[PDB]
């Protein structure tokens, strides 16, 4: 209330008169005004700070109450494998808990201080403008005698529950208990050695350089006699992995800025995680070995292996870096990734969690992956011959297009993938929980993708060879992508985000909580969202008006890097609404 | 992890013996080990009690003030002394209560330690009774659970802010506020991001420069000129790195370095960003070379592009904004200025160490002869056809001897040299050091000299000029080995007569290893003996366009010397005054 205080002085302040400018009946009437507003304003600050101070008083009983509550469940936890997970989740529950209402108290403490302090000042003030000494007797009566102030037994019931938390769980382990409930947490990163901040920064300039003399050199130096387009079939792929990461590490950045536990939905180690820098310098390394490799490809100095061993050697030395078997280059992060890779295809034997069906989630979005290994096995096994020089072969021979075509339709499976085991997972889901309420709708959205492709496939498959009935099928295909676009569209959003609730409240097409600064990035997130998922529509009206051939390939490559960035959005919000509920 | 690695380390025989043996031997070192932990847990407990003594004896020092206070109180120019009485109390009592916490802090620190590396012993060796012993006794020190000395050290301050301060709690409250105590110099992220971008970028640029000229360059254009404007740009960038190694290296051995300077207590500058410069103009520089040979844009001239890099470097000094260290540029600005008048102003050591450091830069002074010379004499500024692209003798009388132009400009670091040590004899009045100085730069000016009137004379054909330069030679020696003899008796403090355990080195040392000062000291007289090959490889037939080649391999390791003579310089000095 320094505002409102330093309000009516300077209002009184502007009331009083100079001596000779008013007669002493004018002057007497408005310091008896000043006064009377005063002791109105001060009455109505002391209403305020009571119902403030009982309002304090009723929320720290209730913090109170629940703490108890807490621990008296833990207590009847203990009395009566994954047995010790549970309990080491409900020791730092616990923690968390005792934390949270060690920093109450406390912010409750400063705050009645300050408002201690403000009160004293406004007395002060009003003392040397009004001269009037009531401000300093109403202190007294209030500041002094405030019962938060005098009221210290909450500290000691505080350090008396962290001791029987401590002695009950931790079995005396004291540092565990302090680190665990220390005043710090977030906020400071906790910043790595300059070593790897400087390792990052580096492969990151080095990755710019590159791709600036990859750009000149490509408008430059290449000469437009050859198709280079399968070289973008064979790298685009790649190109997709690497970007993920980056995006991966913003990603993280994130789940720190608004102080969302992240770590232990995962189930990782809490004394052993991957910050941010660390897969921004994976990132930067696998992207300089991506450019040089580009790059000689390019130019090839040597003329003897034009291109048979540039695309190779980066894949095999990505291979060899996930699966290496040294205890070095984040072995522990390696091997943890390949068990949850095992896991997510081993799924009938153990129980399904959140990573699994979080990265099946993520890999739903790089089946362009999947589809351009594909296509280097295409193109290596059935067609290109070994024994040759450069590559220099033109279109107008018949061998091309064997494998540009769907022949036997595996590029449907090999596209569905994820969507399968996703539809698997799911039924997997409701055999063991045997509720049927979110799960057979999303193993029916799952399952529109088999129709989509299969539809897709067939009439590519049957355009040649005529049979104009084909435009129902054409038809089928268009209402079965609009039907899975909604679908997807009203999942995401009243499921996997719990936005458009009918409970709202004064926060519009929003949750009753959230934890992201501002709301337009909310509806920004919506917008590209909204247009991004119908990315293939757009697609549709090349086909509609030219006539060119291999037109939509190209729009394609510009529409992959696109659906790494609605997932890299997405992931923001998914873990927000996943906050709230368990699997 | 000692534990872990020095016991797995040992590796026992299966079997060697009887069962009984190993339990024996395991027993013996489980009592070795418990008797160690109980020699820590007594000397720790003994600090503690120290440690809560001296707290106890601190607050009853600062209740009997506080007490004595009030009374007087109770009972102008008294209530003055009553303030400050109150004032210099309170700074007693929060002193003592900081150091109270420092010393409580320090033993839970202390005990923590000794419980978590007992853990560690326990779990390694796969034993149970020391994990219980520590949770028995260690764990159950009732000084740790006692947290009511900051309760009390609260209330006091509270009741004095009450009964004294009248009302100003948060005065009180801001004046004692002691707790989480701990502080340091972190480097900002942000500066090694920058840093790591600049150094990326610039290797990377060095490998295209490297391949651009091996390969696209042509023997047909003039590449001399070119690469006599950039060595100087070149040796910049290196002095700037060597001098960020160089702080660096003063910061890690401990030499306080600001005080023998007299900087402000913020050192003015951190060796990450010296990094962070001189990155910035390897960048400039390259990208400056890459746009004079490539020339890729439209029809600009290759004239103009040093320029602005050179403009910018001026820029990056003289900009009246308040950016880019705007206390570092102010500082070597008015520290230049004062070095280049020298009777006008005071002798003071930095002015001494940086007109040291200019003269090792001495190529950096008559590039910008050679530069001025070309855009007054040489230049075809207007037009572009066959205006002389080519080369013959008229374009060049410049990159020669002849007019003294060339050996003042040559000379001017040496003559700063001995106006400042003239100056220190003036006003100092002492005999041998300035004296003797003033000869060992005197040997400068005659070298130069000599070389300057024998080129002059060459060119014109006097017979006496077959003479004078067969005397030449001998006049660099008498300097040079006059120079070593300076920097190791008196200048590095080295070869001392007295000396004691310590071989041909001070008795007294900072530096890890010898094997440093050796290679020192060798590198010192291979490098200040170097222009003996340059007349060794000129002394025969002149090989077409060979003559400038030497100076240029020559030039950085010139400067490399100063790298390793600015380490002892430094440390002499501060070890024999300081």
């Amino acid at each position: 209330q320094y505002e409102a205080f330093k309000d009516m002085l300077y209002s009184a302040q502007d009331q009083a008169p100079s001596v000779e400018v008013t007669d002493e009946d004018t002057v007497k009437r408005y310091f008896a005004k000043f006064e009377e507003k005063f002791f109105q304003t001060c009455e109505k600050e002391l209403a305020k700070i009571n119902t403030f101070y009982s309002e304090k008083l009723a929320e720290a009983q209730r913090r109170f109450a629940t703490l108890q509550n807490e621990l008296q469940s833990s207590l009847d936890a203990q009395k009566e494998s994954h047995e010790e997970r549970v309990q080491h989740r409900n020791i730092k529950d616990l923690k968390l808990a005792f934390s949270e209402f060690y920093l109450s108290l406390i912010l409750l403490q400063n705050y009645q201080n300050l408002n201690f302090t403000g009160f004293r000042k406004i007395l002060k003030k009003h003392d040397k403008i009004l001269e009037t000494s009531r401000g300093a007797d109403w202190r007294v009566a209030h500041v002094e005698v405030a019962p938060f102030y005098t009221c210290k037994k909450i500290n000691q019931l505080i350090s008396e529950t962290e001791a029987v938390v401590t002695n009950e769980l931790e079995d005396g382990d004291r540092q565990k208990a302090m680190k665990r409930l220390r005043v710090p947490p977030l906020g400071a990163a906790q910043p790595a050695p300059a070593w790897t901040t400087f390792r990052v920064g580096l492969f990151c300039g080095i990755f710019i350089v590159l791709n600036i003399t990859l750009v000149l050199a490509a408008v430059f130096k290449l000469e437009t006699d050859r198709s280079i387009w399968p070289l973008i079939r064979i790298y685009r792929g790649g190109f997709l992995l690497i970007e993920f990461l980056f995006l991966l590490g913003i990603n993280t950045y994130g789940w720190r800025q608004a102080g969302v536990n992240h770590v232990l939905i995962f189930e990782l180690n809490p004394r052993s995680n991957l910050s941010h820098q660390h897969l921004f310098e994976i990132a930067g390394f696998l992207g300089i070995l991506w450019c040089l490799s580009l790059l000689a490809c390019f130019f090839a100095p040597i003329s003897v292996i034009p291109t048979y061993v540039y695309p190779l050697a980066l894949y095999g030395f990505m291979v060899f870096f996930l699966i290496n078997p040294t205890k070095t280059f984040y072995y522990k992060s390696r091997f943890w990734l390949l068990k949850l890779l095992f896991r997510v295809f081993t799924a009938p034997f153990h129980k399904v969690g959140f990573a699994d069906f979080w990265l099946a989630d993520q890999l739903n979005s790089l089946s362009v992956i999947l589809m351009d290994l594909e296509y280097m096995i295409c193109f290596y096994s059935l067609e290109l011959k070994w024994d040759e020089s450069k590559g220099l072969l033109p279109n107008n021979s018949e061998e091309s297009g064997i494998c540009h075509k769907y022949t036997y339709g595996v590029r449907a499976i090999v596209q569905c993938i994820p969507a399968w085991l996703r539809f698997i997972q799911c039924l997997r889901r409701y055999r063991d929980t045997k509720r049927a309420f979110p799960h057979l709708v999303n193993a029916g959205k799952y399952s529109t993708t088999f129709f989509m492709v299969t539809f897709a496939a067939l009439y590519s498959t049957h355009k040649e060879r005529g049979h104009s009935d084909t435009m129902v099928f054409f038809y089928l295909w268009i209402v079965f992508y609009i039907i899975s676009s909604c679908y997807t569209l009203i999942w995401d959003l009243k499921m996997d985000w719990g936005l458009f609730d009918k409970n709202a409240g004064e926060n519009t097409f929003l949750r009753e909580e959230i934890v992201y600064p501002q709301k337009a990035y909310y509806y920004c997130a919506i917008i590209e969202d909204v247009i991004l998922r119908f990315a293939w529509t757009i697609q549709i009206s090349i086909t509609s008006t030219t006539l060119l051939p291999h037109s939509g390939d190209i729009i394609a490559t510009v529409f992959a890097p696109l659906e790494v960035f609605r997932r890299f959005v997405w992931n923001f919000f998914r873990l927000e609404n996943e906050h709230l509920n368990n699997c």
